[PDB]
């Protein structure tokens, strides 16, 4: 009923160990989220893969990531976005070493 | 099947004289848009109303939105972001006078 509101780049832990996801809106078959970054990657050997798409953005800070079948990773600063298909596979090859990284996502159908 | 990229501040066209929209994905019930101000306003009298909810935030630039009921329009600067609930109605008070406002929105059921 009411309208919520928030900030992507307030409480951001700075130097937290793992990545941090925050849900900033949920409904039936969506979920937009706020994922905090220090640094880390995806582990060797991991790779994602979703029944749902994903459609995210870098907002602060910077990473790499890398759909597989693709040459190498692809660069991400501020404004860069991917969609990823369901079933498509992808990894975090790096984020921002020097300073938080907050990204944008959303998970959605394949639909 | 394959995966696309984009940047949100490629081919923004500065001073277009008219607020542009173009989805970035569409799905069943759900479209992420990238939104181009450049100082348009919601005209005297004019309220959205969706019965879809919706996200929005400023990337870059800024703007004010009123919801109904409202007192005065909330200031949204980049990284601000908005959840309007289906039925809520709104409008654009103003946005930046002095630069593009680029807006990223999901549209989704209530």
């Amino acid at each position: 009923m009411d309208p919520k509101h928030g900030n992507l780049f307030a409480d951001v832990p700075v130097g937290a160990p793992d990545e941090i996801f925050q849900p900033l809106l949920e409904r039936k078959g969506l979920k937009i989220e706020r994922i905090i970054s220090n640094g880390q990657a995806s582990p060797p050997g991991f790779w994602y893969d979703s029944p749902q798409d994903e459609w995210v953005m870098v907002v602060s800070g910077s990473a790499g990531i890398e759909c597989e079948g693709d040459t190498a990773p692809r660069v991400m600063r501020p404004g860069d976005w991917l969609h990823v298909p369901a079933h498509c596979r992808h990894r975090v090859a790096w984020t921002d070493g020097g300073e938080p990284t907050v990204w944008l996502a959303v998970h959605c159908d394949a639909a």
